[PDB]
Parts: structure tokens; C-alpha cells; sequence
């Protein structure tokens, strides 16, 4: 019994990365399409105008998902495809599209998992300040309210914000993601506060208009890994994993900054002390709105880092061995992150836990045999599921795993130079090719993980 019988095996995509049709059927502009229009921002000036054309080819992608026997599909809704201006007028062809997509999923016995916001903020609301605007809490509530009223009767799982660490940190504090700016701590924490408030308002209104839909959120962070399994070393990694970082660091990359207000009802104590001169207006109704009860907690986990302390109690980060296992991103391959991550999150928050994203980039090619061989992805996934199974076997309330991605897509700043899918996509012909990892993943679902090679 590596995993439980109810375990959920899924793949994950996002709207801007696969859909295409950025300027068709009344879809409004968003921040990433706007971000891409700045020359030199994206690798080779790629954009998401066409992407994988999933908007037009969704039936084929669902047929491919049935071919691999995938029972759950995580995807995101393009806010600008339903509300071209963020608020007000409804774009029916965008409403019809997600109807056609959802119906195709149900028709093929695939359970939809919906992400409301996957970074594609409607450009009209960004030009109104984005998450700096206190009205953004209402913009997202009305967005969530319409989606719950229109689709709640056939969507059982909804998560609000995918990886707010990127939207806030890379987008507004580090200038790495859209809109690409580096704002003040006041702006960043005010933007953080309104995003959390928008999350809670979305949860509260979805309990009213879609009461049979389970709600959650999937943040992300590097997983602090203990140097050994001694209680003294595990506590160092646990403290770092939920720490609040200094203002001169990339302080948005914190687990507790977002999830402690959501699950525990307030920011950590360190937040009020370190950020005292940059604190936003925080009322108790704010914290009450943010801390709505959730049905599940999720997390995108890709890698982790060893962490320790010296004599003075300062964090020490040991080097990685020369030639260490890595991906086409240069990211390290650390399968133990899928154990310590879920373990730390479950112990601190005690909610049903999903892994919403896990995977790696591989320099995949269509070989001479017209197949795509990615055994490195098979090894990466197999090793990560082994440590994830250990957490399930140890009694933690683990519910599922969504492998990023289903198909190669637009990898943001990297464009199409990085391939994360188990399905190969030639971005000219739009020809799909299932990789060896896809057929291997089909057997994993059918065996519920009892085929995972050990050691």
C-alpha cells in the first residue's frame, strides 16, 4: 500500500500557457501578454498568442488524456476570457469555451480541478493598480462569484491563487514575472494583503453560490531540507521552511507569509516585528475574511535545499555535490522535498493535502523513430513519488498528485525553450506526441503506485 485507494492521479496546465487565442473570441488582454510585448523580456520574444492552441484543440487534448487513463485534470480559468475588462461585461464565447472544456472532461470520466487565478490578471485591472487597489478584493470576489454560479454544479474542486509567491514576489518585488517591477515593501505587503483578502472573499462567496465545491489554495516555495533525520536538525529545517525573511532578501518567498493568515488566522509574529514600518492597514475583519475554513491545502513542490546553522544560530546552506542531478532548468533533483514539504505543511496546518504541481524540464526531442524518449523524467517522477509515498505510509493526510505539465507549453520568461509536459508539442504543426513518461504514468495510475522502482 504505497498510496491509498482514493489517491488522485492528475496532470496540470494553465490557461495562458496552453490556450492561445489571446486576441480572438473577445478575450481581453492580460498582464503576461502585455509583459511579453516588451522586447527582450521573454526568451527569443516568445509570447502566448498561439501557445498550444488548446482553445481550439481541447478535444484532442482530452482524448490524449483518456488515452493515458488520467482521472483528474488541473487547469486554470483565463479571467480575461470571461471578463474581458476584469469586471462588468461577460464574454459569452469564453463562457461557452469552459463549458465545452468541462463537458468534454466529464464526458470522458476526468474530474476537473479548477484554478481561478493562474497569474493572467486582466490588463484593465492591472492598469487600475492591480493588487495595490483595495478594490481588487471585490474584483476577484465577483469573478469567483460568477464562476461558482455558472459552473459550481459540475466542479467539485476549486483553488483560488496558484503560487502567489510568483505573482507578488517575482511580479512586484523582484521584477522577474509580470508586470516585471520592483516596488517598495509597502506596495508589496499591501499587494500581498489584498491578494489574501481576495482569496478569502472568493472562498466565502463560493460557499454560497457553489456549496458542493471543495475549496483550497496552492502556494509554492523551496522546501527546506534537514541535513539529517535528527530531531535537532529537523527543527532547523522546519523553522526555516516557515520563517519570515528579511526585507533585503526575496522576502515574499515564504510559506507562512500567505498560509499562516489563511489557516491560522494571522500573520506570523515575526511579520509584525520585521515589517513594522511597511505594514499595511490590517483590520480584524481582514484576518477573519482571509481565514475562511478550507477543505484542502495544496502546494507546488519542485525541489528543496539543505539548511543548517552555525554556532551563532545563523542559517548555513551547504554546497551541492559536483555533478548533481539536475533538470533542463538547472534546477536540482531533490526527491526528498516531496516528503519534508508535505510533512511540514500537514503538521502545521492539518488539512487534506494535494501536490498540485511536480515535474521537471527535459531537453526532449522527437527522435528518428518519431517517439519522444524521456527516461530522465521517468526517473525524476519515480524518485519523487517514492518519498511522497513515504509521507502517505507514515499516516499523513495525502490525497493526490498532479504532474506538471500535461504538455510542453509557454514557460513564462523562458518561452518555449523549456519542456515540462508528458506530451510533446511541436509549436508549428501543433502535433501532439505522448512521451515515454506518459505511458509510464498510465501504468502508475492503474497500479496505484505499486510499480514504482525502489531504492
Amino acid at each position: 500500500m504505497k498510496f491509498n485507494e482514493n489517491f488522485v492521479w492528475g496532470v496540470a496546465t494553465s490557461s495562458y500557457q496552453i490556450e492561445g487565442a489571446y486576441n480572438e473570441d473577445g478575450r481581453g488582454k492580460d498582464i503576461w501578454g502585455d509583459y511579453c510585448s516588451i522586447p527582450g523580456i521573454i526568451f527569443d520574444n516568445h509570447n502566448g498568442d498561439k501557445a498550444c492552441e488548446h482553445y481550439y484543440r481541447y478535444k484532442e487534448d482530452v482524448a490524449i488524456m483518456k488515452e493515458m487513463g488520467i482521472k483528474a485534470y488541473r487547469f486554470s480559468i483565463a479571467w480575461a476570457r470571461i471578463f474581458p475588462e476584469g469586471i462588468g461585461k461577460i464574454n459569452q464565447k469564453g463562457v461557452d469555451f469552459y463549458h465545452n472544456l468541462i463537458d468534454e472532461l466529464i464526458k470522458n470520466d476526468i474530474v476537473p480541478y479548477v484554478t481561478l487565478f493562474h497569474w493572467d490578471l486582466p490588463l484593465e485591472l492591472a492598469e487600475k493598480g492591480g493588487w495595490l487597489n483595495d478594490d481588487s478584493v471585490e474584483w476577484f470576489k465577483d469573478y469567483a462569484e460568477f464562476f461558482g454560479k455558472e459552473y459550481g454544479h459540475k466542479i467539485k474542486y476549486i483553488m483560488t491563487f496558484n503560487e502567489p509567491q510568483c505573482t507578488i514576489g517575482l511580479g512586484l518585488q523582484q521584477g522577474i514575472h509580470a508586470p516585471g517591477v520592483k516596488l517598495s515593501p509597502k506596495a508589496v505587503l499591501k499587494s500581498t494583503h489584498n491578494l489574501l483578502k481576495a482569496h478569502g472573499a472568493a472562498v466565502k462567496v463560493l460557499r454560497k453560490v457553489a456549496p458542493n465545491t471543495q475549496l483550497g489554495i496552492n502556494p509554492t516555495c523551496g522546501v527546506a531540507l534537514p541535513i539529517s533525520e535528527n530531531k535537532k536538525d529537523i527543527e532547523i529545517a522546519r523553522k526555516r521552511y516557515f520563517d519570515i525573511l528579511d526585507l533585503n532578501d526575496a522576502y515574499v518567498w515564504s510559506v507562512s507569509l500567505f498560509l499562516d493568515p489563511i489557516v491560522l488566522g494571522d500573520y506570523p509574529t515575526k511579520y509584525y516585528e520585521l515589517y513594522k514600518e511597511h505594514l499595511p492597514k490590517i483590520t480584524q475583519e481582514d484576518l477573519k475574511l482571509i481565514s475562511q475554513p478550507l477543505d484542502f491545502l495544496a502546494q507546488n513542490i519542485y525541489n528543496g535545499y539543505r539548511v543548517s546553522e552555525d554556532e551563532n544560530g545563523n542559517y548555513v546552506y551547504p554546497k551541492r555535490k559536483a555533478g548533481y542531478d539536475h533538470t533542463d532548468m538547472g534546477w536540482p533533483i531533490t526527491p526528498s522535498a516531496l516528503y519534508w514539504g508535505p510533512r511540514f505543511i500537514c503538521e502545521r496546518y492539518n488539512l487534506p493535502f494535494y501536490i498540485t504541481e511536480n515535474g521537471l524540464a527535459c531537453h526532449d526531442v522527437v527522435s528518428l523513430d518519431n517517439k519522444v524518449h524521456d527516461p530522465n523524467r521517468i526517473d525524476f517522477l519515480n524518485k519523487y513519488l517514492l518519498d511522497y509515498s513515504r509521507a502517505s505510509c507514515e499516516g499523513y493526510d495525502i490525497r493526490g498528485y498532479f504532474q506538471w505539465s500535461l504538455m510542453d507549453n509557454f514557460e513564462w520568461r523562458e518561452g518555449y525553450s523549456k519542456r515540462f509536459g508528458m506530451v510533446y508539442v511541436d509549436f508549428e504543426t501543433q502535433k501532439r506526441t505522448i512521451k515515454d513518461s506518459g505511458y509510464w504514468y498510465k501504468k502508475v495510475i492503474e497500479e496505484n503506485g505499486e510499480n514504482l522502482l525502489e531504492h
